[PDB]
């Protein structure tokens, strides 16, 4: 099935998902200076204060930690969002080297690593009827650069060993996603989709200016996880990202000037 190398790779995605050649897809370009300040958007809120995550799955293209979302607890609203969005699961997309990594890019500048908080939509009870609306999910992405630990991330960090291959999964309870936040929340907006199969064009993107830092050290331990199951052949995973794809038609707005 779909993967990220030579033969089941981004280029191959779309004869199982024609959608992956669709009008709004992910990740895309930012160039700076085409993306234009919006008055109309409201400020953003992050509100992960009462966030209950419950474990961390290595799935053979990532790892997901997932959150309790059958109540209103970490949700995301404000900024291009009308009502509310609940938090279900977060992961990352990094490359095999510091200068790659991330899919969306800035000005054709791509960082060592990208993350995504995903939400969807309270109004439509649950995640899979959701990825059925186009106003379905939001995705708060957050870029990594190497240079300081990010203090937040360590315990993410810690766990990986225990996941190493895919189907792997760890109890993950009382993280908070607090601490994987930048400073700002200065940010672009597009809609957009799902960067992965089966690429559903579900998404309000919100995609932070500044990015976070983690060491070298951290990164490298991403880089030590298995595409591979339990006993097969080692398969890195590195290099888990999608490059960008047309913006056709599409504005990205800043939330600043
Ligand atoms: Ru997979
Ligand atoms: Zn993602």
């Amino acid at each position: 099935h779909w993967g990220y190398g030579k033969h089941n790779g981004p280029e191959h995605w779309h004869k199982d998902f024609p959608i992956a050649k669709g009008e709004r897809q992910s990740p895309v370009d930012i160039d700076t200076h085409t993306a234009k300040y919006d008055p109309s958007l409201k400020p953003l809120s992050v509100s992960y204060d009462q966030a209950t995550s419950l474990r961390i799955l290595n799935n053979g293209h990532a790892f997901n930690v997932e959150f309790d979302d059958s109540q209103d607890k970490a949700v995301l609203k404000g900024g291009p969002l009308d009502g509310t969005y609940r938090l279900i699961q977060f992961h990352f997309h990094w490359g095999s080297l510091d200068g790659q990594g991330s899919e969306h890019t800035v000005d054709k500048k791509k960082y060592a690593a990208e993350l995504h908080l995903v939400h969807w939509n309270t109004k439509y009870g649950d995640f899979g009827k959701a990825v059925q609306q186009p106003d379905g999910l939001a995705v708060l992405g957050i870029f990594l650069k190497v240079g300081s630990a990010k203090p937040g991330l360590q315990k993410v960090v810690d766990v990986l060993d225990s996941i190493k291959t895919k189907g792997k999964s760890a109890d993950f309870t009382n993280f908070d996603p607090r601490g994987l936040l930048p400073e700002s929340l200065d940010y672009w907006t597009y809609p957009g989709s799902l960067t992965t199969p089966p690429l559903l064009e579900c998404v309000t993107w919100i995609v932070l200016k500044e990015p976070i830092s983690v060491s070298s050290e951290q990164v490298l331990k991403f880089r030590k996880l298995n595409f591979n199951g339990e006993g097969e052949p080692e398969e890195l995973m590195v290099d888990n990202w999608r490059p960008a794809q047309p913006l056709k038609n599409r504005q990205i707005k800043a939330s600043f000037k």
